């Protein structure tokens, strides 16, 4: 097997000349030369089998990415794993090489309005497709927005995705208030909130709603949006949450133009509509694409949707890790030599 920085990366003979890129979640990521397609690709090593939660996320990501086909969503090109379930300990997922991500970019670069608009278009175009499949991504953040050298953007990491019907993360700053308040009845609107947080961060190079825990983040949200109105408070279906919010001192709205006065006024108008406290008043993906800020891109004939809504055969939340291993073995089989 080929070796990378201490660890087995057993992807030859098809994939060679490995180069460590970094860490994903359950393994390292390398770039490799694909000797069949004659191009460099990305390969992520996943080792999920000893943990039920890692297996659920791996199965979710594989099933969704194999079903989706869209320019602004990362694909799965190939999957390498052992020929028998007993020998399978690691799974290697092969994808288009994307040289950076919005998280890395924002670390060093102040983006022009032109690039902010172009990125925001691509994010919404991919998200239109995800939502049309009846899927919620639930974990949109800059590090999940991959970029190549010519500003093409692809959404990745569907480990936490769910089919819509009204979990540890390192990064909490893109989560909707209704999620942090434990409200009953989440929708696609949680993804629009995340995109709004991303747009704000493209405008300023720092998270707009940081905080050490959900209560600190809620304080940052209310410090900008202002205290919720009575009707928006009532949208929170959690009495303990409503009481907590009522316990806080009153805060006036800080207009977005005061925070980001360099920003395009149309960008701020759309930001305002994505970052509404009440999810029922939050702009939807199709309406966002149709917003004046995006007018130079907006093209419904060139913004495709899924052929039919996505459907999980089984609820995964309940399944033992051994059953999940069987499903991952089945799901990955199409890439095997001699598959039929």
């Amino acid at each position: 097997p080929e070796m990378v920085r201490g660890q087995v990366f057993d992807v030859g003979p098809r994939y060679t000349n490995l180069s460590y890129i970094g860490e994903g979640a359950y393994g390292m990521v390398c770039s490799a030369y694909d000797n069949v397609n004659k191009v460099r690709v990305a390969i992520k090593k996943i080792s999920p089998f000893e943990h039920q939660t890692y297996c659920q996320r791996t199965l979710r990501e594989i099933k969704i990415l194999l079903r989706f086909r869209h320019e602004n969503i990362i694909g799965i090109n190939d999957i390498i794993r052992a020929p028998t379930i007993e020998q399978m300990k690691d799974v290697y997922i092969v994808q288009d090489l994307m040289e950076t991500d919005l998280y890395k970019l924002l670390k060093t670069q102040h983006l022009s309005n032109d690039h902010i608009c172009y990125f925001l278009y691509q994010i919404l175009r991919g998200l239109k497709y995800i939502h049309s499949a009846n899927v919620l991504h639930r974990d949109l953040k800059p590090s999940n927005l991959l970029l190549n050298t010519t500003c093409d953007l692809k959404i990745c990491d569907f480990g936490l995705a769910r089919v819509a019907d009204p979990e540890y993360v390192a990064t909490r700053w893109y989560r909707a208030p209704e999620i942090m308040l434990n409200s009953k009845g989440y929708t696609k609107s949680i993804d629009i909130w995340s995109v709004g947080c991303i747009l704000a961060e493209m405008l300023s190079n720092r998270p707009i709603f940081p905080g050490k825990h959900y209560l600190d983040q809620l304080n940052h949200i209310l410090g900008i949006l202002g205290s919720p109105s009575q009707e928006d408070l009532n949208c929170i279906i959690n009495l303990k949450a409503r009481n907590y919010l009522l316990s806080l001192p009153h805060k006036n709205k800080v207009p977005w133009n005061r925070l980001f006065p360099n920003a395009d006024s149309k960008a701020l108008d759309l930001l305002d509509k994505m970052l509404t406290f009440n999810p029922h008043k939050r702009i939807e993906v199709e309406q966002a694409l149709a917003h004046p800020y995006l007018e130079q891109y907006y093209d419904p004939s060139d913004e495709p949707i899924a052929e039919a809504p996505f459907k999980f055969d089984m609820e995964l939340d309940d399944l033992p890790k051994e059953k999940l291993k069987e499903l991952i073995f089945e799901e990955t089989a199409r890439f095997q030599p001699g598959y039929r």
